[PDB]
């Protein structure tokens, strides 16, 4: 009964030139350190490594303190290690054996009472050995989300779908995404599968009085994507079947909340590929105050097309609107609130209230002010819009450490399709503002009104809730020096890093 | 050896009148009593104990209480009176009679060991007064009837009867949410006498695993006011200290949620008295679209006075405003969104969007619509306002059973002073709208963006947290038939039933 501890790229790479492939992952080191050391008294833990693995270690850290170090080697002897450095008091002497099966017997022989848990700690030779012999009950894996040049690899195994797209190992633990030196990563654990309260109790018994789950086997649910997945399950389990403007049926709930950290990684949902080109192109479009949808479509982003066709414009009772014109919609209200709309071709510069600019000026000069809001809802103009805004309001907030948070309120949420797009969209806006105001991005908070999954998406979502999420990627702003105002960002000023989502899922847009 | 009291009680400790129950039939209580007295962990059963008159007050079809050993403390009644009262069913226990409760407890030990699990004193004042004297009462199961009723038999006084009203001990360990039957609100409290299966997952939890609590001894926190109390405790412990517009220090968080049911009772917070006359008269003020704060002031509602002084109006750079004119504030945007403001005396009938009309109409005609929103936030008009709206947006929702829910979004939340008032104000509006649309009120959802406590309330709030909440009151709309439109409501048309708050705590308003 042994455990495998590893840090590992999506392609199972683990080393290069007898060393680590990535810059230092401090939190990984701390995690590895804690896992291999902590115990429920008299007992300590055993770390088993290979020669190359022992040798790669900086001399400062070998031998691994408070732990019975063991090396598997044919060519090195117990004296080489005893003479490599002078030993310190309070530790066991490193022991060397022919193979892993041999190295295990040594633990059964001499250390039958001293040690608690055993850990195979590297490298490819030993990990492979343990997998063959099937004594490994658990895998403590650090998924490095970025790809790195490698010559040494972790052997393939049943259930390596947790790494990338293609007696088993199923995930039982998935942590939130951490990042160090511009490298996003997280921790999984895969398991080998193949009367002070008595008085209250019966009162609870009569009170309770009356199905679908996301990745049910995953018990510790650190990953923040669980919010979205538990939110899906919830609506399907406890929603209410409604009719619709569209004619397509709906299961809905009212009043919902997720929030996402922006300091370590970016919440680009990993359980299905998010059309990021679309969120970027559209957010840029918003910020310009552009209301011509053809500018999006010509760039290969057809998200608004169905909602600006000749047919739809007339159902919405706007025969005079050119094909493409979303009326005075989201962008317009951000940049020219309450201005008199004409068409998508008109220049509205200096007109209306520039909510966006005001929000930034306030952020830069008086960040304690509680009137840092931007609204898209304009009662007077709703009829002129092709579609009333879903995400209609956002508030910004700064704390002590110059960390920026953003709340967005959405009236009507398409959970299968719209939500992950809207999460990534406003999380990006936060990064943009944070940079321009000289603030650290902290948190994005999602406030939802009518929250619904369409009945024709239900089949497809059940498939999605079997998928265990991958580590969130990092979004970087490039050209950090060139960009000084919110209007200075372009499509080329960003780079998604480490995005390894699951394959695409087709969902029809309710027209 | 330890005994449990079970009682339904009036705020003034009243339990009976005319050898009967003071209130109409409270069904959930009857269920609660039924299960708590009957349920047992195979061979055993429970014992119930009562005075002669409690046995007499009981309906014939219910006495003796099935599946329980009935025992009556009396000197006039004899055992053969009770046997020759109703034919014995096969499988039951023979009711027993004793001269005193001490003798009753003797009978339990002497003969009924190995037979009875739990013992329950079940009434009336004589026995309850007795059980407290002897000090054998381990737990008191109290149903707190919030309404006052005519009674001639009372529950004895006891240390810890502060759970009922304002003033070896009895401390709460369980407080349930409010239920109501036949216009009677009530809740359930339980008082106490004081005077590597999953272990392989726990090590990675250790380095991830990490000061002020409300009513901590209370472990079951069903009561919905715990939301507010825990929201106070969260900000204080985990909040960040900011400077302020007003100049006073602040502790804060970003955005938090609460939700309150409106089907059983009304979320008029009990742990400190809420100025209901204020909420009611202000809400009506809003509905009218009235911008003259003097109309509030002349009625004894001075909540808007410190923000319409010549001083504040001039500091807000509005010299030409008459004293009392809040500018185009909440009411005005609701009823005349976007209208060109002059002064508080102008008739604006027919100008701007009447958002409130449009919302009611959609509700009454097309309830599955998702654009049923109303906003007070109008960036073009902000500079003309005495104060930018705090609660700036609210959204409605109807489900299967024609039930109405409401969300309100509040950009800035004075947790100590304003939040309780705001919970009451939109919950009241939700009752009002439901009545006019012919709907059942279901739920009020509070989204607050920036949530804070003022540092000159921290002492007053820590005090408040020691207080445990009382049952919520029922708010009734009187003269239903007359009121057909939102404007038909007047101050007299509301009745607050069963409100028993804790003492008023003085908290000043920051200008
Ligand atoms: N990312 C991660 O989590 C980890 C990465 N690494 C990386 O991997 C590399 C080191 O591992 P790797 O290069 O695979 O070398 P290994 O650590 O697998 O050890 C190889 C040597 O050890 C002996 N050995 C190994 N396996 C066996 C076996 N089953 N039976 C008998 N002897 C055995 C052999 O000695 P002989 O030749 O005398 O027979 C062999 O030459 C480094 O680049 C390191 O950075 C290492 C540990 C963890
Ligand atoms: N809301 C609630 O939870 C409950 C309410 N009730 C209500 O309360 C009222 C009953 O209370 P109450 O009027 O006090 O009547 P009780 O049920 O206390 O019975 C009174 C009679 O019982 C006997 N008795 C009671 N206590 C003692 C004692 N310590 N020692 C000796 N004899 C005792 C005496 O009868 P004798 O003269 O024969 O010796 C006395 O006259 C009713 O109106 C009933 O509806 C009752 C139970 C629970
Ligand atoms: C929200 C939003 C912006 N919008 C605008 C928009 C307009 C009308 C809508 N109508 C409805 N009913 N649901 C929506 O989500 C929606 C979204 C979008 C519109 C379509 C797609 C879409 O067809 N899906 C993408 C997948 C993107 C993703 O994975 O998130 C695709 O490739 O087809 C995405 C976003
Ligand atoms: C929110 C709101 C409406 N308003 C308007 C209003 C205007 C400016 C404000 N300014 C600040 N800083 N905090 C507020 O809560 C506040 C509230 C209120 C203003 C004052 C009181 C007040 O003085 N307290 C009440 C007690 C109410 C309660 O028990 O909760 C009183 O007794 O006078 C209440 C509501
Ligand atoms: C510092 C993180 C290394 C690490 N991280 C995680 N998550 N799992 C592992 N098995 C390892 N190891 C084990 C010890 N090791 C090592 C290499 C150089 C210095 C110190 C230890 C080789 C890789
Ligand atoms: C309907 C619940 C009455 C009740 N509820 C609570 N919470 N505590 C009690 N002690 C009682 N009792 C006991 C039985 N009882 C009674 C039972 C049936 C009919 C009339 C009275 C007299 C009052
Ligand atoms: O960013 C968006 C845009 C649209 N929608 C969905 C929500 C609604 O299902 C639909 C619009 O219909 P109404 O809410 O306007 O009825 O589009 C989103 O979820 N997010
Ligand atoms: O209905 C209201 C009105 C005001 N406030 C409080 C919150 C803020 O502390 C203060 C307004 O100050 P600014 O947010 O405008 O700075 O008044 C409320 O909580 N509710």
């Amino acid at each position: 009964p042994v455990c495998l501890v590893v840090a590992m790229t999506p392609k199972r790479g683990i080393g290069i030139n007898n060393g680590l492939p990535w810059p230092h992952l401090t939190t990984d080191f701390k995690h590895f350190s804690r896992v291999t050391k902590t115990t429920p008294a008299s007992r300590f833990n055993a770390v088993v490594m290979g020669r190359k693995t022992w040798e790669s270690m900086p001399r400062k850290f070998r031998p691994l303190v408070d732990r019975l170090n063991i090396v598997v080697s044919s060519s090195l002897k117990e004296e080489d290690i005893a003479a490599e450095k002078p030993q310190a008091e309070g530790q066991q002497r490193v022991r060397v054996c022919a193979s892993l099966p041999a190295a295990l017997s040594l633990l059964e022989e001499e250390y039958k009472d001293s040690v608690d848990q055993i850990f195979v700690v590297g490298g490819a030779g030993l990990y492979e050995a343990a997998l063959s012999l099937g004594v490994a009950s658990h895998l403590y894996i650090t998924r490095v989300a970025r790809e790195f040049p490698c010559d040494v690899f972790f052997p393939a195994f049943p259930g390596d779908d947790i790494l990338s797209n293609k007696a088993t190992y199923r995930p039982i633990f998935i942590s939130k995404t951490f990042s160090d030196n511009g490298v996003p990563y997280d921790f999984v654990v895969l398991e080998k599968r193949r009367s002070s309260a008595a008085a209250i109790a019966p009162v609870l018994a009569w009170m309770d009085e009356e199905l679908i789950r996301a990745v049910p086997h995953v018990h510790f649910r650190g990953h923040e994507e669980f919010q979205y997945l538990d939110l899906i399950a919830d609506i399907i389990n406890n929603g209410r079947t409604m009719d619709d403007r569209t004619g397509v049926g709906v299961i809905s709930k009212f009043g919902c909340t997720m929030r996402y950290s922006l300091d370590q990684a970016f919440p680009l949902l990993t359980t299905k590929r998010v059309f990021w080109k679309g969120v970027l192109e559209e957010l840029l479009w918003f910020i310009r105050g552009d209301t011509n949808a053809n500018h999006l479509s010509e760039k290969g982003v057809k998200i608004w097309d169905k909602n600006v066709t000749r047919e739809f414009l007339d159902s919405r009772n706007l025969p005079h609107r050119e094909v493409g014109d979303i009326g005075p919609g989201y962008g317009f209200q951000w940049r020219h609130f309450g201005a008199a709309y004409k068409d998508m071709h008109t220049d509205y510069t200096g007109q209306g209230v520039d909510q966006l600019k005001n929000v930034i000026q306030m952020l830069r000069t008086n960040p304690t002010d509680r009137r840092m809001l931007m609204t898209a809802w304009n009662p007077a103009a709703l009829d002129e819009m092709a579609l009333p805004p879903c995400h209609l309001l956002c508030q910004f907030y700064v704390n002590d450490q110059k960390e920026l948070s953003c709340i967005m309120y959405q009236r009507s949420c398409d959970v299968g399709l719209g939500v992950p797009f809207n999460i990534a969209s406003y999380s990006l806006l936060t990064l943009m503002v944070a940079h321009v105001c000289n603030l650290k991005p902290k948190e994005f908070i999602h406030f939802m009104g009518n929250t619904h999954v369409y009945t024709n998406h239900v089949e497809a979502l059940k498939e999605q809730l079997r998928r265990e999420p991958r580590p969130f990627p990092i979004v970087n702003i490039l050209n950090k020096e060139r960009i000084k105002e919110i209007d200075d960002f372009t499509a080329e000023d960003f780079e998604v890093v480490g995005y390894v989502p699951h394959g695409r899922i087709q969902m029809e847009m309710a027209v």
